[PDB]
């Protein structure tokens, strides 16, 4: 019964080289946007190829903006795609829920400014001089994610904490702080941890570029890139990219209206999922449970698992590619807010596995919400290339308890590789892996800060629970570049025992680890197990171990 493609609807604005007042317009968006941390407002910008004038677009947010083209130069802006942090006083450490994509940049100065946190993607972009990824005037910033994309000249973190950058072209990268880690980056700085902080691996073992809307001629379709294995470089410069175009007409377009029973009765039927930018509440899980089913979200689009259900559940089929999605937890607690594959899965997706890509997962912030476990990976050889699962440390409705959430990930399945892993603030364990030669290229934690005493986050023997808990029994595991900081700011007396927790086997193995205590509140007592110093003083020098075991 559905009815395949038709309209995007308002919230999606679609500017080409001839319309009026895109400065002036895309000027309105940002008003709006600019500090609505918590809006339910979602906004995407979509531009068709040709060359962009005298253009500044300066993204809030809940702000997507992209190209239409097909390579990233078919769409050029002698002009910004610009992330500042004026609202916040210079403090970037709060701008999320926003991205780029699948554009050129000519910028005004000769460098463009995308000084982000989490959640900020930058993909698919050709930025034709410098990338600056922090404020103007070197305030805080906790970033960051770019994948297949080329920076002509030089990328400068400066003031930012942290990043993660794969499968690229950078003629330069300025400096490290805490953690800068590369994968498949041709120019990447040389491997050299702690001294700067950079962890780099030549190829990233398996990627696949995330879909995108463009406009094949004059209609709306999604491309989807196949995969590549030992990627590095970019994936569009040589001529004639990878992978598959789905028309429009092949998708349900889910706006505000769609109840869950008819977006799972469209994937029945065999259509695709085009989330409209808007907020979603569902009480019933969404149902991915046929094969290469794209579910692609604009403007960051978001949904909220109403009666205490799961948002997201996918089956255990090969291929199925989420992208672009915000889970907002409900005040009722969920058991789970996403599921990739049933509990107890064994099969193989090896050819063509399912992945999450720029999914974020938030536990509060935007008034009360719970969950006990956020994400659980049951399926085998998923890939988990960008996500943000964070239990909200900040704004309307946070509680040690009213904003509970024990569990960030759990990773049951086999094969199951993470780039770009940001996990934060959690009761218990940020992150767990139960299953075999899983793979983590780029870690970010923080933990929880509204611990209220020792004895809250107690782990029988352990003081604290690891961000990240390999099981005991796991006899294969490696993984690369991962940070776990505490910030006790209820109370600074509290103890972590460690960042990390992991068997030790010749073949589960850490690669630059570090934790950080940030102004003193609260101290590690180690890194990993109990290997590596204690953090020490109030200033904010990490604790770090080049290799474990
Ligand atoms: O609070 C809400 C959000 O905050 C996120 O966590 C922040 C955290 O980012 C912040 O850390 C800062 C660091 O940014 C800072 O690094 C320095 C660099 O700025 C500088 O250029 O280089 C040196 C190193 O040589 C560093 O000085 O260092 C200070 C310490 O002096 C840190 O405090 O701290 C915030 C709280 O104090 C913390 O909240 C968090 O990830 C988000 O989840 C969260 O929503
Ligand atoms: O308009 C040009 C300038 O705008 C502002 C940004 O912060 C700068 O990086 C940019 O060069």
């Amino acid at each position: 019964e559905v009815v395949g493609g038709g309209d995007l609807g308002p919230n999606v604005l679609v500017f080409d080289p001839s319309t009026p007042d895109i400065q002036g317009k895309v000027d309105e968006v940002f008003r709006k946007q600019e500090s609505n941390q918590f809006g339910t407002d979602r906004y995407a910008l979509m531009f068709k190829p040709g060359t962009y004038n005298d253009i500044n677009a300066q993204i809030g947010f809940y702000t997507s903006i992209a190209g239409l083209g097909l390579n990233p130069d078919d769409t050029t802006f002698n002009g910004d795609v610009t992330v500042d942090a004026g609202w916040f006083d210079g403090n970037a450490t709060q701008n999320f829920w926003r991205s780029a994509e699948n554009l050129a940049l000519n910028p005004v100065n000769g460098t463009n400014r995308w000084a982000v946190s989490q959640a900020a993607p930058f993909r698919r972009m050709h930025v034709k001089g410098g990338l600056n990824l922090a404020p103007d005037g070197y305030g805080w910033a906790s970033g960051g994610y770019i994948a297949d994309s080329k920076i002509d000249g030089e990328v400068g973190p400066y003031s930012q904490q942290q990043w993660y950058t794969r499968d690229s072209s950078v003629g330069g990268w300025g400096n490290g702080v805490w953690n800068m880690t590369f994968s498949g980056v041709e120019g990447a700085p040389a491997q050299s941890f702690p001294e700067p902080p950079y962890t780099t691996l030549e190829t990233t073992p398996v990627s696949r570029e995330k879909p995108f809307l463009y406009l094949d001629g004059d209609d709306y379709k999604v491309f989807v890139p196949a995969k590549r294995t030992n990627a590095r470089g970019t994936s569009w410069g040589n001529g004639t990219p990878e992978g598959e175009s789905l028309p429009l007409d092949q998708f349900y377009v889910v706006k505000p209206g769609a109840t869950a029973e008819t977006i799972n009765a469209a994937v029945d039927q065999g259509l695709h999922l085009l989330f409209t930018p808007g907020v979603y509440h569902v009480d019933q899980p969404i149902e991915i449970d046929r094969a290469n089913t794209v579910a692609l979200g604009l403007g960051l689009a978001t949904i909220i698992p109403d009666n205490g259900v799961t948002a997201l559940k996918v089956g255990d089929v090969d291929g199925v590619k989420v992208a672009g999605l915000l889970v907002d937890a409900g005040p009722v607690n969920s058991e789970t807010l996403v599921e990739v594959g049933s509990d107890g899965a064994s099969g193989d997706h090896a050819a063509n596995p399912t992945s999450l890509q720029d999914v974020f997962v938030r536990i509060g912030g935007a008034g009360p919400g719970k969950a006990t476990t956020s994400i659980v990976v049951n399926s085998n050889d998923t890939i988990i290339d960008h996500t943000w699962v964070w239990r909200a440390d900040h704004g309307e409705g946070v509680g040690w308890e009213t904003n509970r959430a024990d569990y960030g990930v759990h990773v049951k399945g086999d094969n199951v590789l993470a780039t770009g892993l940001f996990v934060e603030h959690f009761n218990k364990y940020d992150v767990q892996w139960s299953g075999e030669n899983g793979k983590t290229i780029f870690y970010q934690n923080a933990k929880a800060y509204d611990a209220p005493d020792q004895a809250a986050i107690q782990n029988g023997d352990i003081k604290g629970y690891a961000a990240y808990k390999v099981d005991d029994s796991v006899t294969t595991h490696e993984g690369w570049g991962m940070g776990s900081y505490c910030y006790f700011n209820v109370n600074p007396d509290i103890r972590q025992q460690h960042g990390f927790q992991a068997p030790v086997k010749p073949g589960v193995k850490f690669h630059d680890l570090l934790v950080v205590s940030l102004g003193g509140k609260g101290q590690y007592e180690h890194v990993i197990n109990d290997i590596g110093d204690p953090t020490s003083g109030d200033t904010t020098i990490p604790s770090q171990v080049v290799s474990f075991p």
